[PDB]
């Protein structure tokens, strides 16, 4: 199985995106017990030949009709080589989230493995999201350290897929998908000039080719999200509700202008929606941002279950779908005539504040001799927006990993934004009932 077609237009807008600014999607897992590097290798060796869009490399001419075509290079192991408890933070804002990782040379990944000071190594696995999600990243060092430790798993490769945008259902294109586009596009204008709601405003313009995305990590503890989770059914909502909410409450407060609603796009994965549908454990990027215009000068848990009820309804409608149909219709040639598409999806676009979630990721406790723990996901920005939670729960914890824009949102805005969402978080968390 080998990737060789043309970009797909959703392909050519991340391929875009990540030339004015790289646009990575990171994994980290921390592994407890003997690892070799050699088994690592191993398994790179092993996880290439499985999957054909981590062997493929962009062909283009002079930036014109970019195409996938084989690539014969090895995916890449970095080793460094001591470290303390943050190490793996600093490879993330300091090299891995700011280096483009050369689609044209390929392949389109890189890994690290950080033989830390505690004797334990942290992995990352870097892909450009136009291959991949939080899932892709997750899926890829779950699979990588099975056949690096796991004699016993079984072998298998994988298919070369058609594009996203090729597998969607028959309703959400062509003319159909274009009207489905235009409702919810009046319907969305609507809201705005009813609710006036803010998005993230930069505190200092930065153009598109110095955007640089960098990161804050947090978390919570298995006791603190059991209660999230026991708090959040209670409301008649659910985690994503709650985090969604917090991240919207933390936006109001740091506006110039204190609005009462708040535009906040959470990322929908559409895996099972596709024909045939895509399995979690196979690489490409199947997600498409949903807006939700919310009222955060509520109650909590009200403003919480408020993000679910409208989410849920948008995804029954398709809204996930409708991203995709603009984009693929929208999506420019090439660099000299992106700059419109960009500024419209900046100033008007989904993406600017987001709230990723991947739910519960399966990542296994233990494979072979090895333990496992704190698997998560994070991702760059580029152009596409300021300020992205990350989330996923895994290993006894919830991660909640916050990227932004530097200097369009400096460090201390940052951690004013990541304090209050815990802050907000923690006392819906305990707040009497």
């Amino acid at each position: 199985a080998e990737i060789r077609r043309p970009l797909s237009a959703v392909e050519r807008w991340y391929w875009l995106s990540d030339q004015f600014s790289a646009l990575n999607v990171i994994s980290r897992v921390r592994v407890h017990g003997r690892l070799s590097i050699d088994d690592l290798r191993r398994g790179l060796d092993a996880l290439q030949a499985r999957h054909p869009l981590l062997r493929a490399r962009i062909e283009h001419d002079a930036g014109l009709d970019p195409r996938w075509v084989p690539c014969e290079r090895p995916i890449p192991l970095r080793e460094v080589r001591g470290g303390g408890e943050e190490q793996w933070l600093r490879e993330i804002n300091e090299r891995e989230l700011p280096e483009r990782i050369d689609p044209d040379s390929g392949p389109l990944i890189r890994t690290v493995a950080i033989a830390t000071d505690a004797g334990a190594h942290d992995l990352l696995v870097v892909v450009p999201h136009i291959i991949a999600d939080g899932t892709t990243v997750l899926t890829l060092a779950e699979q990588w350290l099975t056949l690096a430790a796991d004699p016993a798993a079984q072998p298998w490769t994988a298919s070369a897929l058609p594009p996203a945008e090729d597998l969607r259902p028959r309703r959400f294109t062509g003319d159909e998908g274009a009207a489905r586009l235009a409702e919810q596009t009046a319907q969305d204008e609507a809201l705005v000039g009813r609710h006036r709601p803010g998005r993230i405003e930069p505190s200092n313009p930065v153009p598109l080719e110095a955007r640089r995305t960098r990161l804050l990590h947090r978390e919570l503890d298995g006791a603190q999200l059991e209660q999230l989770q026991r708090r959040a059914r209670e409301h008649g909502t659910t985690v994503h509700g709650a985090l969604t909410a917090a991240l919207a409450i933390a936006a109001g407060h740091d506006h110039q202008r204190r609005p009462s609603h708040i535009a906040i796009g959470s990322p929908i994965d559409f895996r099972d929606e596709l024909e045939p549908p895509v399995r979690p454990d196979e690489v490409g990027t199947y997600v498409a941002t949903v807006p939700v215009v919310l009222d955060i000068a509520r109650p909590f848990w009200e403003v919480a279950r408020a993000l679910t009820d409208d989410l849920g309804e948008r995804r029954r409608q398709g809204h996930h779908f409708n991203l995709v149909t603009l984009v693929a219709s929208a999506a420019p040639r090439c660099m000299a005539d992106a700059r419109p598409f960009m500024a419209f999806m900046e100033a008007e676009g989904p993406i600017n504040l987001c709230s990723s979630n991947i739910g519960r990721y399966p990542f296994p406790e233990r494979i072979g001799a090895l333990r496992l723990s704190d698997a998560q996901f994070l991702t760059g920005i580029s152009v596409n927006g300021y300020f992205v939670a990350a989330i996923n729960s895994s290993h006894g914890r919830l991660f909640w990993n916050f990227t932004y824009i530097d200097e369009a949102v400096p460090g201390e805005r940052a951690e004013r934004l990541a304090e209050d969402c815990l802050g907000t978080l923690l006392s819906a968390i305990h707040a009497p009932q």
